[PDB]
C-alpha cells in the first residue's frame, strides 16, 4: 500500500492542544522569533524533532520497570551489549547519555589536531565535536545531495571520486576517519545505498582509513534498502542493518531516534585499543562503561526499542507516514527537498521564501511564520544551523535551506498529518508575507539552538 | 468539522497483527463460530467490546502509580466519591468491580418477586438480574427505537404513553422501578434527550416510582444532547451531565465504558435506606464499601478518567470517529442501523443477509464471516444476545438483528476504520456466501457469551 | 537464622505518618468503635488484613505495563491459567475478581438445600455463602485448633473421627462437600499437615464425597510442611504445594494473599462437567471465562506473583517475621494463639481482656484500644466475625476470641514489628482499663465489616 | 530516638541473592580484584555508592508517568526549575545529566589556565575537571577533616586561615574560585556548619571571589545542622537549606543523590552573563537548557524527590540508618572514621590492614575480601581514588585510606545493616590474611573505576 494503517494500537494518550494565534504571535515574539526557544505547552503539534520523542511500547514501558540501577555492572547494560552485538555486529559498546556524548569521546579518540575528517554532508553537533578537537571537516557526499528539488534515489551516497581526491591531494595518513551516516539527516533524511557502504569500505580498507558510521537513522536507511535497491527485496530489516554495519569500523548512535527510546546513546569499536581507551575517558564526560550516564532502566528501554525497530511493518509505516505528508504538500505545489526522508518533510525555503535573500534567514523565519499561523513547531535546517566558518568567520553557506517538520516515531496519525499539510499549504498562499530576520543574539557555537533574532 | 483530528497524542503503543485466511478459518471453527471464544492474539483489529479495552491517558498512569491500597478507607475511594458525586451530584456512591457486579446489587436491593422494571430496551445482564430476582422485565422504549433504518433524533427516549399503560395496567406499587439507560447501546448506542428525562422524571415522581439511570454511555449520551437539542449548543458536557442525573434517584455505572478505564463501575443513590442496604450486600459479593471489588489504584484511575471524559474536544472526536466508519458504510450501501450511535457501528444483519431467515442466526454468522475474512473480532448483537423468554422458553426474537463493530476509546485510527470499512463492504458484495447457523452448544443463561455453533 | 534478613531490597516506597492520640480518639468515636470504619490516611501502620496490601516486584509491575486488556481471549488469561495448571495440577481454572466471588460460584454450583458442608472451622464470607445457598456449616477441625493457649503443629487437621461420624449421622449423599482451608484463618494461622490431606483424600473418596480447598494462603503452608513435617525438609516449596492440591477436586483461591497481589482471585476444578457449568456462571456475576472480573494486567501480575510465592527464601521470612513479632510479645507475656500462624499474630482477647466477657466484645474493644493508644489498626477476629446462629438468632460463640494483627506480604520491617509489640506490651500494662461494647447498628450478615458500637 | 524505624513502607521490592563464597573468590579474580569491575547479579547487598541506587517513592513514580518529552521548553523543566529556585534561592538553573556534566560545565566556564581552585577536600571527578581545565586544586579543609580517628563535630569545615593564606600569597584575581562541599564525602561524609558558610561567604566577598558549593548530599549536611548547630534545631530542613545556599554564587549538583533519583544533575548560578555562557555550552555536551541530557520524566522525578528530601522524619532515619552501622563497628572496635556521616560508614583501612604499608592498596584489597567473604560490595576511597599528581606523576598518597560501606536512601533495613556489619566483624578478626594488591593495568585518569589488581 501507499499508506498502510499502524501496524500498533494506542496504548495511552497525552493531550494536545492549540493556543489562539494572537497568543502564538507574542510567544513568537517572547521566543526572540526562534521555533527552539518556544514552550512545550504553548505547541499544538510538535514537528520540532524526531529525537527523543518517540512513543515506546508496553513492552518498552515493562522494561522500564525492570531497572537494575546498580552504579557499575547492571543487567541492564549487558541485556544492551548482548542486543547491540547481535544486532550492529560490533565487538565492543561504550554506551553514552546521547549522541553527541558518543561523537564527544570519538573525536577526542580519533583526531590528532591538523587531521581531517570527511563525512557525507555535515552535521551541527558532528561538526563541532570534530572541529574542536583540531580536525577540518570535508565534505565528500556526492553533489545531488545538495540540490533540493532532484528526485533521485540514495542521495546519501559518498562521491568516492570526492574520497579519492581528499586521499590524493592530503594523504591517507593525514585523515583522522571517514564519517558515514545513515541516513543523512541535512540532505533531508536521505539514505546510503549498500552498494555505496560496500565501495566505501573498500577504498578506506586500502589505504587503512576507519570509517565510523552515525547510525542514528539507520533503521530507517535499512527500509530504503530494502524497498528500493535491487537484490534486497527479500532481505530483513535485520539483515540489511547486520551487513551495513559490516563495512565500518564502528558507530556513534543516538538512540533517541531509531531505537525508540526520550534518551540514550551508544559508542561501537571493533579495535581493542579503542575500547580500552573509550572506557578511560566515559568516566570523565558520561559515567561508568556500564552505564555512560543513563539509569539502568533507560539502557533496557534502549535495548528493547531498537529490536522493535527492526520489524518490517513498523519501520515501513514509519516512512510511508512522512511520505504522506509530503506527498500531500507536493500536490498542492508546496516545494520539498525531494525524495521524501525517513523522518520528516524538508521545506525548501529558498523556493518557499523567493522574496528572501539566504542572508536574511528565510528558513528561520519560514518556521516562525508556520509556527504563528498553525501552532506546528518546525525547525530551522539551513544558513543558522550551519554556522560560521572556524578560519573566516563569515556564514557557512548550505545550498539547502530548509524547514524541518520532523515525526516522532508512532506518536501521530495521518490525521495530524493532514491538518499540519493543511496549514502549511494555507501558508504558501500568502509567502511572500514573511519577513526576513537578523541577529539580535548569537551564540559562540551551535547558534541554531538559543539564537535570538528580530524582523529587519 | 466532519472528522477532527484526534485531540491527543499517542503516549505508548502495543503491535497489531494478522494471521492468514487460512489459519483464520480454522480458528473459527475451533471458536465454535462464535467470535466471543477466538483469542486476543488471534485478531487482528478487535471490535468486539468497547467495554474496558479503552486507552488510559498519562494522568490516569500516574495516578495508577498512586493505589493506596488498604483493605479499608482508601484515599482512592475518597477520590473516586467527591469526583462522583460532584459531577453526577448523586448523594452516595457504593464501588463495584463492574456494571453487572452493580447490577446485581440494585436488582437485589429493589425488586420484589412479581413486580415489574420498566426500560428503554432490554440488555442483557440487566435484564438477567431483573428476572433472576422475580421480576418482570417491560419494554417502554419508543417504538422507533426497533426500527434500524429509520434515521431519527433520540431513538432512545422511553415512550410516556408506554409507562402509563403500564401503571394504569399493572398499579404503580407493582413496578419496582424505571431503568433509564444513557445512551441504549443495544438500540444502536442512540441518545436520551433532556427533554425526555425530564418529561420521565415529573411521571415517575407523580407516583412515587423510582428511576435508576444506566450511566454507563452518559457522556456520548451528554455529546448528543450539546450537538442536537435546541437549548443545549452553549452548554459544557460536564453541566450537561450533571443536569441529566438531576431527573434520577441513582445509578448502575460500568466504568469500563465512558469512565476510561479497564476495569471498574459503582452503584449511586441518593436514598439514606438504600445505601445502607448496599453496603450491607456489597461486602456479599464485591468488597468493602470502599473498595467493592477493585485494587485502590482502579478507583483512582476510575476517578480521573471520568473526569477527562467531561472533555468537549475528546468525546466530540471519540463519537465522530465512530461517525467515520458509519458514513463510509453506508455510502457504499452497507445496511446499519441508523442514526450512527455513540460507541459502535450496527451491521443490520437482517438485510446484510437477506438470505437468512432470524431463526438461522445471521447476525451471529455474519460476525464469524467477519473475522474469517478481514482479521476484525465484532459482536453478535441479535437473537442470540436476547436469550429465551423466561415463561414460555421461546427466543425472544428482537426487531434489531444486528453485528456491532464497536470502538474502544483512544485506541484506534481514521486508518484502523478505512481498513475496517473496507473488509466490510468487500464482504458485502458476496453476502449470498454467509451460511446459516445451529445451536450445538447452548448455556442457560447469557447464552451468547459461550454458546457454540456449527453451519446448517 | 530465626530471623533472616528481608531477601529483596526496597524499589519504592509510601510514605506512613500517625496522627497524636487526641485525634485517633475521636476518630475511633466517629469510625463507631469498629476499625473497618476508620479511613487509611488517619492510621500509621496497616495491620486490618494482609489482604490486597502486599507490596510487588519489579517483575510484576513489568506484567502490569503488558495487559491485553481484550474482553475475551486475554493473552494475560493463558498466561495466568498455564501457571496455576502447573503449579497446583488442576485441570481447569476460572477467574474470579477475589476469593469470595470464587466462593458465590462454589456455592451455587455445588450445594443442593438441606445438604451439609463441612470444614476445618468456619470462614466469615465462606460460611456465609455456604448457608446463603441452604447448606449447614459443620466445623470438623481438630479439637486443638479451637485452644488458642496451646503450641502444637499442623492445628489446622481435619479430625477424621468428626467426618466419619457426619458421614454416619447423615450419609455421604447429604454431604455437598468439604471445605479444606490452607492455612487456617481463624484458627490463628495454622497449617494443615500432608498426612492430614492424604487422610481426607482417602476417606472422602471412598464415600464418593469431594474435596475442595481454600488455596488462599497454600504456600504459608507449604513453608510449615517444608520446616516441620518429616520427610519434606528436602523438598521445594513448589514440589509440597504441588501435592497438596493432588489430594483435592479443586479449590477457591484470593490471589490477594498468597499470589502477591492487589486484587484477583480464582475457582479450579477437575470435573469437566462443574468447570462448564462455573463458566455459565461466571459471566452473570464477575465477567467473561478469561478475565473474570479482572483488567488483563492483574491476571499478568497474579500469574508472575505466584509463581514468587514459591521462593524459598521469600516465604522463610515472610513467616518468620510474624514470628518475630510473636515472639516479642511472648517474651513480654502478651497472651497470643499458639503458635504462631503464617500471616499474623493473634492475640488472645479472653486472656488480655479477662475482666470481659464474650458477650461485651473483648476481641473487639482491645482492636479499638490498640488503635487509639498506637495508631496500629488490627481486626476482630471472635464473636462479632462469627455472626448469628441462622436457626436461632443468638451469637455464634467461637472459643477464640481474637485480635489479628495481619501482616502485609513485603510490606513492613522487623523496625515496624518492635514499634507493634512496644505498642501492645506498653497495653498490656493496663488491660484493665479496656472497656465492654454493645451493638449500636448490626448488619444482617458479615457484620464485622460495618458494625457500629458504643462503651457499655 | 537513637534509631527510628523507617518512616515509610515498602510499596514494591526486588530480589536479592547470594553466590557462594567459592564462586565469590572467582568472581573477584576476574574482576582483577577491583569491586567497581563485578557484576550487579553477583553482588548480594550493594554498597558501593549511594549514588543513583536510591529507592523512588510512589509519587516518583506517578511523575515519571508524566514526561513531556518534548527536545525544547518540557513543562518538567519548568518544575524543575521552580522547585530549585524555591529550595535552593538561586537564579538560574541548567540541568545536566549528573553531577560531573555540571563540573564539566564549571570548570570550562569559571577557570583560567594557572588559577587556583580551592575547597574542602578534593574529590575525584572535581579534580580531574579542575586540573584539566588548567587550575591548581588547593586543599582549605580544616586538618582534622584527614584524621580518621578523630571524633569532631563539622570536620568538614574550611580553615579560614588556610583561605586567607592563599588569597595573601597568590592574589584574589588568581583564584578561580572557591569549592565547598556539603557534606564532604571524601571526609567519611563529613557536615559543614552554617557558621562556616557565613565566615567563608564573607571573606570571599571582601576580596571579589566566586564560591560554588557542591550541593550533592546537601540535605544530610542540613539535617547535622538541625541536629548539632545551636541555633539552628527549630528550624526546618528546608529552611536551612535555602540558608546554606544563601551564602554561595551558584552549585553543581548530582541529583543522584539527595534529590532521591537514578539520574539527573544540574548547574546553578546567580550571576545572568555566567547562565548565557552555561547555556551556550551545555547544548555542546548535555543537551538543550531545558533538558541538559535528561528525559522529561527525569527531570519529574528530580523535581519531586528534592523536594521529599526536606522532610524530617525521612532525613533523620536516613543519617541514623548509617550511625547504626557505624555504631555496630565501633562497638566491636572495627576501626572507622569518626563521627559517621551522612551518607555511608568509612572503614579506616590504614588500621583495618596494619601488616600492609599503603603502596600495597590495603583500601582496595580490604574492598575485595569484604566481597570475597560477605558478598557486599564496597568502595575504594584512599590512595588509587586519590590518583597522581598531575605535574610529578607520584601517587598522591592521602592520609585517609578508607573503604566506604555505602547505603543507598530509602533501600535497605537495619537487619540488613546487622548482616552487614557481622560480617566486617568476622573479617576484622583474621585482618592479617588481607593481601597486598599491585597494579596490572592503570587507567591515565579517574583510575580506580576500571584500574585492575594482582595479590604482590
Ligand atoms: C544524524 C545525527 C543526528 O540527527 C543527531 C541529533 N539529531 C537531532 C537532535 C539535535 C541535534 C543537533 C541539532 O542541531 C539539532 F537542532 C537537534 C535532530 O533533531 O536532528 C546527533 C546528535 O545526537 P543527540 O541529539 O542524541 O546528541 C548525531 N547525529
Ligand atoms: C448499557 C450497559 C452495558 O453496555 C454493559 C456492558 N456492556 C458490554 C460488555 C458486555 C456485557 C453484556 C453483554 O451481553 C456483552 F456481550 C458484553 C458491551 O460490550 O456492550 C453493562 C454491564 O457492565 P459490565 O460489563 O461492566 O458488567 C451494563 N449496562
Ligand atoms: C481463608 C480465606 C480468607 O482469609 C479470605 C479473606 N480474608 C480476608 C479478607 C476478609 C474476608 C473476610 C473477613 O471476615 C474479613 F474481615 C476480611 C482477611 O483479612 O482474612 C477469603 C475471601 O477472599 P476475598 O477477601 O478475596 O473475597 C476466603 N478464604
Ligand atoms: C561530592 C560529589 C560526589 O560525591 C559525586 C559523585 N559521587 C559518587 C559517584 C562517583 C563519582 C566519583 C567517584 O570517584 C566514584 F567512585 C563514584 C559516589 O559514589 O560518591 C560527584 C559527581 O556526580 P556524578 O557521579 O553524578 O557525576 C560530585 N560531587
Ligand atoms: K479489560
Ligand atoms: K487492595
Ligand atoms: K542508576
Ligand atoms: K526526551
Amino acid at each position: 500500500m501507499n499508506y498502510p494503517a499502524e501496524p500498533f494500537r494506542i496504548k495511552s494518550v497525552e493531550t494536545v492542544s492549540m493556543i489562539p494565534r494572537d497568543e502564538r504571535l507574542k510567544k513568537m515574539q517572547e521566543a526572540g522569533y526562534n521555533t527552539f526557544l518556544l514552550n512545550s505547552k504553548d505547541i499544538y503539534i510538535d514537528l520540532l524533532t524526531d529525537s527523543g520523542t518517540n512513543a515506546m511500547s508496553d513492552k518498552q514501558w515493562a522494561g522500564m520497570m525492570m531497572g537494575d540501577e546498580a552504579y557499575a555492572g547492571s543487567e541492564n547494560f549487558y541485556h544492551l551489549e548482548r542486543t547491540v552485538q547481535e544486532l550492529f555486529g560490533f565487538k565492543h559498546i561504550v554506551p553514552t547519555h546521547q549522541g553527541r556524548g558518543a561523537e564527544n569521546l570519538l573525536s577526542q579518540l580519533a583526531i590528532k589536531p591538523g587531521q581531517y575528517v570527511a563525512g557525507n554532508m555535515y552535521f551541527t553537533t558532528t561538526r563541532y565535536h570534530q572541529e574542536k578537537n583540531g580536525a577540518v571537516f570535508v565534505d565528500i557526499v556526492r553533489d545531488e545531495a545538495h540540490d533540493a528539488g532532484l528526485n533521485i534515489a540514495f542521495k546519501g551516497d559518498i562521491d568516492l571520486k570526492k574520497l579519492q581526491k581528499l586521499i590524493d591531494e592530503k594523504g591517507a595518513e593525514n585523515i583522522a576517519y571517514i564519517c558515514l551516516a545513515v541516513t543523512v539527516n541535512l540532505a533531508g533524511g536521505q539514505p546510503v545505498s549498500m552498494a555505496n557502504m560496500r565501495a566505501v569500505r573498500e577504498l578506506t580498507e586500502a589505504h587503512g582509513i576507519k570509517v565510523f558510521y552515525d547510525a542514528t537513522r539507520c533503521v530507517e536507511n535499512a527500509y530504503f534498502i530494502k524497498e528500493q535497491e535491487q537484490g534486497f527485496e527479500n532481505k530483513s530489516i535485520a539483515e540489511i542493518v547486520h551487513e551495513m554495519f559490516s563495512y565500518a569500523d564502528g558507530c556513534t548512535m543516538s538512540g533517541k531516534k531509531d531505537c525508540l527510546v526520550n534518551i540514550g546513546g551508544f559508542l561501537c569499536m571493533n579495535d581493542d585499543e579503542m575500547f580500552s581507551s573509550a572506557k578511560e575517558l566515559v568516566v570523565v564526560y558520561e559515567g561508568m562503561p556500564s552505564y555512560g550516564g543513563l539509569a539502568g532502566r533507560d539502557m533496557e528501554a534502549m535495548a528493547i526499542g531498537l529490536r522493535e525497530a527492526m520489524q518490517y511493518e513498523y519501520i515501513e509505516h514509519r516512512v510511508k507516514q512522512v511520505r504522506y505528508l509530503g506527498d500531500k504538500l507536493k500536490a498542492a505545489g508546496v516545494p520539498i527537498v525531494e525524495p521524501v526522508g525517513g523522518h520528516a518533510v524538508f521545506l525548501d525555503a529558498r523556493r518557499f521564501c523567493e522574496h528572501l535573500t539566504q542572508d536574511e534567514f528565510p528558513a528561520q523565519s519560514l518556521a516562525a511564520s508556520i509556527y504563528v499561523e498553525t501552532g506546528v513547531r518546525s525547525m530551522e535546517r539551513g544558513i543558522i544551523s550551519a554556522g560560521r566558518n572556524n578560519v573566516t568567520g563569515e556564514h557557512h553557506r548550505p545550498k539547502l535551506e530548509t524547514v524541518r517538520l520532523t515525526i516522532p516515531r508512532r506518536v501521530y496519525t495521518y490525521a495530524h498529518m493532514d491538518v499540519v499539510a493543511d496549514g502549511i499549504i494555507k501558508l504558501y498562499q500568502h509567502k511572500e508575507d514573511i519577513r526576513g530576520l537578523k541577529f539580535i543574539y548569537e551564540p559562540k557555537q551551535l547558534r541554531h539552538f538559543t539564537a535570538r533574532f528580530d524582523y529587519i
